[PDB]
């Protein structure tokens, strides 16, 4: 008979839904997503078979950054809405089932926060909350002042910008207007317990941390009593005020970053032992090498960090320009590098970056999302991803990006550009795909949203989001949750991934990643016994759901994924 | 079981024979030398050797430079001593591989000497190109192209008696084939031919990655700049100002090895006994260096590229997880039907424990030797050499010399990894009688020497004969793999075969100790017995492994034998 198994804690094998409220569902017609929006669509994530949102950020903030820069860490943006409609959507989500996470920013503060303004003046509590600079000594030229350091801000420019108020500069890693904290300063660390207790208390699930290797740069007492100089790279096409400029030695990926992360986890290990219920997480999001990235989830010495941090490999290393031998040895190194009890984790998207379909193919939609729900671990899903939606085109005139802005112009504004993934969410085929009830919205809704749009895809017989519902559905069968994985190419074009487990089903995605067709033998695929039946099939598949595989040869056109369900191991 | 082809699971041993062993005592290793010690192959438990080059040759790159392809270097021996080289060799059950090196001709072969002199039928046989004019002095002509030599300076080389630049990819006596000449190419058909019909067993085929470069026909009838790096620390006459988008790994090139496969196969068919073979050397991306196996549209190539990653992505860096990640590349990418093979070092590279640590040569030859498919042992790895001193005024690598000066010279020069081999504690190691080798010997050969090694109960070298006497077992033949790191310091490989013995490394890379629980180890069950153990472990042959706890010290490696699975 099929075994019994033990049901894993949520966060172990939940599927994670990203929003972006300001681009989700507008509820009052400023072309502006908000709470009451995402409260109207909380049983889309029930429909998804979603079991945990994460929100960015939707604390007071004047919106330099699009919430990123943060100017009351303990209350809403009014565009999004009031604490009561939040204590509403937490309500309303969780008497769904739905976890919901909050997007935490410890590194930096909006210059319009009450800590910035009492920091600038000096007020005793304040004065030492950020990273405040002396001009660096100029005996030459002693009338020109200096930067503390040759850093360079992740958004173009330097890091250091001056305080006439203050005479000194203060360090802000991104926009002018986000000014980083220090995190030597006990009151900093003593604050973010303080911000993270006021969220959990309220009945957050837990948190997204963000920006975490810029959180720690090196100290002037390490360096005779001034700001070292970052590495330069070299690099003919960076001058000074470019990023790129530089290598990050002091301002990214300090060890001491790890001992703030390994602090936070004492902090909510103690918080969920004291108000019991459902474990409270934090997921970390830093870009670092797999070496960095791993010592977020812990180190040798038994510190215990991040439940897990992001996984980027499928942003950062795969693309359309992959084959096969690529997806299997990129997913490989997550699984290699992690620590032994370590839970695996997999992101395709985020607002961040160019969307899944843009990086990949059209084509590609469905066994990109195979891949993620198949895996073992946690699959993370953007926004727009269940019905593959593309990047909308947005012109240098409707670009409000900060990083664009501030890095780009009309010629080079793309290369930068984050809001080709942040355009509305595409609802339906009414005016601005049910986004808004208005034409007006804070980014264009994408040109394709008559072809691309959730209302489409729930009413024809195969779409995007039908194949999104049957694998988050597969999630709950215990081969799944609990089954070993085998995963490697058959060749350059088609690599299969099975999930097995004794006296429960089989299941195994084939993927062609290629732009060719591929014959491959089933004989080669282990736990693999035909004849085998499409559980899920690409859009486009030659094979719909229930058609039976009888043949060892298998022909897979360029794009094409399947998903079969073979007898028990 | 059945019994595999000799190439697919043969210990592969590079003999570089200037270093190998003198037989005449002028410092310099010759053909009576490796004969002399052919016996040393089998007593290490080598089943094939491929020598570096040793045809007519000038020297400049220490034979890499070929001025007649069809005899044998006079400091070398005859072409006598290497048709009875071929013969104990054979007698001993060894096979041999040469050197070809299709890539260039030496300035002084008479290829060169008659294309330069324009003379019929061999104008295009290398690559001659017109001057450019120069902004900024109209009197000093310019090159075709911004090419850099991988030697250092300019890939374009003036011919005062042709009138012409000629391409050197490598030396400037190194003089790179038109490879869209038939004539050429059929020329290298000759060599082959030549060399097999004299009894070899096949080639290891040399810098097949530069073999073709852009048509200036695709470029408007000239030869298209390669992309500037753009990366400050170069200047215009050192390697890394170009990125070789059009002078390196052209997918022509493999046409060219999928033709010499064609004609190879061919011979194998006409003439039985044992199947010759070629191995291709090409230091390039994963996906490029899969393309010399063959391609999906069903083109077949070289029997195997070789696999650098313990060269080029593996050193004293590296931990547990980069070991585990470095080895599944191979194995993620090879093609199916594949040979894997393993290398650890070669004559142009430093040796296998200066680029680890002396205390991780038994782990890196178990490596080697458990890993499936072929196992490839540069001169000296059996014995733990490390690296030689070669002070500025000893070095004698041109590469040393175009790229480097007496402060730079070590950055480049590959004759560390070249000096004579360690044969025991006599006048240069026994190498030789003589005290003048052409390259000093390394300073340690007292403490590291192959007779040394005979006679101390434990030794890299009865490891080594340990290892590869462990390959005639099912398991390693044809058993399957399992390789996961169990922390960032220690690892472990499987081998298993359902009713054979189950073999097991744990290998500590790291300079410190660790503690694993073998509970953790698929196919493992305890008690186990030590097999093989590296020199400085507290464990020897014969210890069983009881506890499921095991320590292991900085660098140690063990080799369990575990009951069937
Ligand atoms: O291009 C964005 C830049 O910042 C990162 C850092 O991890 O992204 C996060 O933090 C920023 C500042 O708070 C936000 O602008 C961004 O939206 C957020 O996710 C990386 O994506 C990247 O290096
Ligand atoms: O540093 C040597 C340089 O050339 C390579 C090319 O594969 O090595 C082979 O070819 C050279 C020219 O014939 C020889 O000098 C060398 O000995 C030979 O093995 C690489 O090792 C490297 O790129
Ligand atoms: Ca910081
Ligand atoms: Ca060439
Ligand atoms: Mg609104
Ligand atoms: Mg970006
Ligand atoms: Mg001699
Ligand atoms: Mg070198």
């Amino acid at each position: 008979p099929p075994t019994e198994v033990i049901q894993l804690d949520w966060w172990k094998n939940c599927v994670l839904y990203q929003i972006y409220p300001r681009s989700f569902k507008d509820s009052d017609g400023d072309g502006i997503g908000d709470l009451k929006g995402i409260i109207s669509e909380l049983k889309h994530f029930v429909d998804a078979g979603v079991d945990a949102i994460w929100m960015s950020p939707i604390f007071e903030s004047p919106m330099v950054d699009f919430g990123y820069d943060i100017s009351n860490f303990y209350d809403i943006h009014y565009e999004y809405g009031t604490m009561e409609d939040f204590e509403e959507l937490l309500d309303k989500a969780h008497e769904l089932g739905l976890k919901v996470l909050l997007d935490f920013v410890p590194n930096h503060a909006s210059n319009e926060s009450e800590y910035f303004i009492k920091s600038e003046a000096r007020e005793p509590g304040y004065e030492n909350f950020f990273i405040w600079a002396d001009p660096l000594p100029n005996p030459e030229n002693p009338g020109v002042r200096l930067p503390p350091s040759n850093w360079v801000s992740q958004f173009g420019g330097s890091a250091w910008e001056w305080s006439e108020k203050r005479q000194q500069y203060y360090l802000h890693q991104f926009a002018i207007q986000q000014v980083d904290f220090d995190f030597r300063n006990p009151a900093v660390k003593q604050e973010m317990f303080n911000i993270m207790k006021f969220w959990l208390d309220k009945g957050a699930d837990g948190f997204r941390l963000n920006a975490l290797p810029y959180l720690i740069e090196a100290d002037p007492a390490d360096h005779e009593g001034r700001y070292p100089d970052d590495p330069l790279s070299g690099l003919t096409q960076f001058e000074s005020h470019q990023l790129g400029y530089t290598i990050p030695l002091y301002t990214k990926d300090l060890i001491e970053l790890y001992d703030v992360v390994y602090e936070w986890r004492e902090f909510l290990d103690e918080y969920n032992k004291n108000h019991g219920g459902d474990t409270r997480v934090v997921f970390s999001e830093g870009y670092a090498n797999v070496s960095m990235t791993m010592l977020y989830y812990g180190n040798e010495d038994g510190a215990i960090g991040a439940h897990f941090p992001f996984n980027f490999d499928f942003i950062t290393d795969l693309s359309s320009k992959s084959n096969a031998r690529d997806f299997v040895y990129i997913i490989l190194r997550w699984l290699t590098y992690m620590p032994y009890g370590g839970i695996p984790n997999w992101v395709f998207g985020n607002h961040d970056n160019n969307r899944m379909p843009t990086r990949f193919r059209h084509d590609m939609v469905d066994g990109l999302n195979i891949i993620n729900m198949l895996l073992p671990g946690v699959a993370v899903t953007y926004q727009g991803e269940e019905i593959g939606m593309r990047d909308g085109y947005v012109s240098w005139e409707d670009t409000v990006d900060i990083e664009a802005c501030n890095r780009g112009d009309p010629d080079t504004y793309h290369l930068y550009s984050r809001d080709p993934a942040r355009t509305p969410y595409h609802w339906d085929n009414s005016t601005s795909a049910g986004f808004s009830t208005s034409t007006n919205t804070w980014l264009p809704v994408a040109e394709d949203y008559q072809e691309i749009n959730l209302a489409k895809q729930k009413e024809t017989a195969r779409s995007h989001f039908k194949n999104y519902q049957a694998l988050t559905k597969l999630r709950k069968q215990a081969t799944l949750s609990h089954g070993e994985y085998d995963i490697r190419a058959l060749s350059d074009r088609t690599f299969y991934l099975v999930r097995s487990l004794p006296t429960h089903d089989t299941y195994v995605l084939l993927f062609n990643v290629s732009e060719r067709r591929d014959t491959v033998d089933l004989g080669r695929v282990p736990h693999l016994t035909l004849p085998a039946t499409v559980y899920v099939s690409s859009i486009h598949s030659a094979r719909l759901a229930g058609h039976e595989i009888t043949s060892s040869q298998l022909s897979l056109e360029a794009g094409e994924a399947l998903v079969l369900k073979a007898q028990p191991i």
